[PDB]
């Protein structure tokens, strides 16, 4: 399938050079797994999710998305237009606040509700998870997180947005979860993209338009946003059999286009996810 006129980084992701705007796909596109995305929420009522989403926990008042971050990362996840891939199912747990906040008490609550959760639904082809968000060092967070990974989920996490080696942040510097960071439409690292040994792959993460509360659109910058296109992709890969949930991460770096991007300080790795599409 193609997908003409895509956004950016969709297209980045099924090409093995910068500047095309045809996102290539297989049709199967993510079906019969799941990616839960642990954020500010999703607005699953959003025309853009088919009916595909949905809350599942939430740790504050209300389960709506009132600030957008999380509706637009489920949005490059999974949404019809925006979304890597587009048949996934996609299941919201709000561990943020409608600023964006919120304590690693209750993100590392989060984190062990959908290894539990997740035994309860029906994801024939696997499950991902999606944390788009991080803070300073935290062993108890690193440690949640390497949990939730070996309970049999994918984990994917933003590398942080500091301009700064990610192994002084939590989310990030947990090695065994698939740390994510963030590049441009011209391929450089983005400006605000950590760095460091620690990084497993980078994604597009500048300028990234996608689904927002109120049933629009919005484009945003951060490494925040890559991380939902690796999530997307690794749900994509397992409903095609390639990898599984304990191995993804590693095929993806596997099968990255190598050496591509600029501004990328020795140390790091230099690979940039991609789907590897062949008609
Ligand atoms: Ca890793
Ligand atoms: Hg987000
Ligand atoms: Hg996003």
């Amino acid at each position: 399938a193609a997908q003409t006129n895509a956004p950016w980084g969709l297209a980045r992701i099924s090409s093995t050079s910068p500047g095309t705007s045809t996102y290539y796909y297989d049709e199967s596109a993510g079906q019969g797994s799941c990616v839960y995305v642990i954020d500010t929420g999703i607005e699953a009522s959003h025309p853009e999710f088919e009916g595909r989403a949905q809350m599942v926990k939430t740790y504050y008042y209300s389960s709506r998305d009132g600030n957008g971050h999380g509706t637009h990362c489920a949005g490059t996840v999974g949404s019809r237009t925006y979304g890597v891939v587009k048949k996934t199912q996609l299941f919201g747990v709000k561990v943020l606040d409608d600023n964006g906040s919120g304590q690693y008490s209750t993100i590392i609550a989060g984190m062990d509700f959908v290894a539990s959760d997740k035994n309860n639904r029906n994801c024939p082809k696997g499950v991902v998870a999606s944390l788009s968000l991080g803070g300073g060092y935290s062993s108890s967070v690193n440690s949640a997180a390497a949990r939730l990974q070996s309970s049999g989920v994918m984990v994917a996490v933003a590398a942080g947005n500091n301009n700064a080696d990610a192994r002084n942040y939590s989310p990030a510097s947990e090695p065994s979860v698939c740390t994510v960071g963030a590049s441009d439409r011209y391929d450089r690292r983005s400006s605000f993209s950590n760095y460091g040994s620690v990084l497993d792959i980078f994604g597009p993460g500048t300028s990234i338009l996608s689904t927002w509360i109120g049933g629009s659109t919005r484009s945003i910058s951060g490494t925040s946003m890559a991380t939902p296109h690796v999530a997307g992709l690794a749900a994509y890969l397992m409903t095609l059999g390639k990898t599984t949930a304990a191995s993804a991460c590693r095929y993806i770096a596997d099968t990255a286009n190598k050496g591509d991007l600029s501004n990328i300080p020795f140390g790091t790795v230099n690979l940039l996810a991609y789907n590897n599409y062949q008609a």
